[PDB]
């Protein structure tokens, strides 16, 4: 495979450690570059958080319209949505949207408490067959991204398989499935990452993550026109180029991936 070689060249220039997984649902195969190495999730976990929330909505243990109230004491850094709604609160559905489409940290923390904390999300993931991904801390502590730390990590391959299970398998209702898809499709944080290397006709839902030690991630479900989706997980950490160049690394991965498909 020349794809593996291109990603190794790209990884060299980034100065860090690059992980890539592609899962093609039309076939069932999957590609990996460091796909079984641990990487810090940063905000990419928030997709899995909204999935677990939706499961309890499926179970009748939670409601999409339930309004959660909170105060300024609950607000953590980078909370561009929740910081506007302390006076009126926000519904669980609104928090999910904020968490996914803006990486709102306070929304994630509030959703994490309504679920039962990091251990709860981690237990949900084991219940759906993901034995690798783990969430250990809250926002913003889970973004430390220390090079040898297993807390708050996934692997590209595990994240890809989890996305597959959640977005197209049988763990969520079809309604909860479509809702999670629509949130990812409306993400506002990823325009410089995977989206920027994809052909414009391709429909795309994604969740980004950003953290210390030059960490820049993006995970996605992508539908080529008339064709089964693929799942793509990209994690970059310990990188030594600036933010704009780390974004460019992710975009080029998206390009190197689609070219590999033609």
């Amino acid at each position: 495979a020349a794809l593996s070689e291109q990603l190794a060249e790209l990884e060299k220039r980034s100065g860090g450690r690059l992980g890539v997984a592609v899962l093609d649902t039309a076939t069932g195969r999957r590609f990996g570059y460091r796909g079984d190495e641990r990487f810090p999730m940063c905000s990419t976990f928030k997709a899995l958080l909204a999935a677990a929330v939706l499961a309890r909505v499926d179970q009748g243990k939670e409601n999409l319209d339930r309004r959660i109230t909170y105060g300024k004491e609950d607000l953590v850094d980078y909370s561009p949505v929740t910081e506007k709604h302390v006076g009126d609160g926000m519904t669980v559905a609104e928090l999910c949207e904020a968490a996914i489409t803006y990486s709102d940290n306070t929304a994630a923390n509030l959703l994490l408490e309504a679920l039962g904390g990091p251990a709860a999300l981690t237990a949900f993931l084991r219940s759906i067959g993901d034995n690798v991904t783990r969430l250990d801390r809250w926002e913003p502590e889970l973004n430390t991204a220390a090079p040898g730390d297993p807390r708050d990590t996934t692997t590209p391959a595990a994240m890809a398989a989890t996305l597959r299970t959640l977005l197209l398998g049988d763990v969520l209702s079809p309604a909860s499935r479509q809702q999670l898809v629509d949130w990812l499709i409306a993400n506002k944080t990823g325009d410089k990452r995977l989206r920027a290397g994809l052909p414009a006709d391709w429909r795309v839902g994604d969740k980004t993550g950003t953290g210390e030690h030059g960490t820049t991630n993006d995970i996605a479900v992508i539908w080529p026109p008339n064709r089964a989706p693929i799942l793509v997980a990209v994690y970059l950490t310990e990188s030594q180029v600036d933010a704009d160049a780390r974004d460019a690394v992710i975009a080029e991965v998206a390009r190197l991936v689609v070219a590999a498909f033609h």
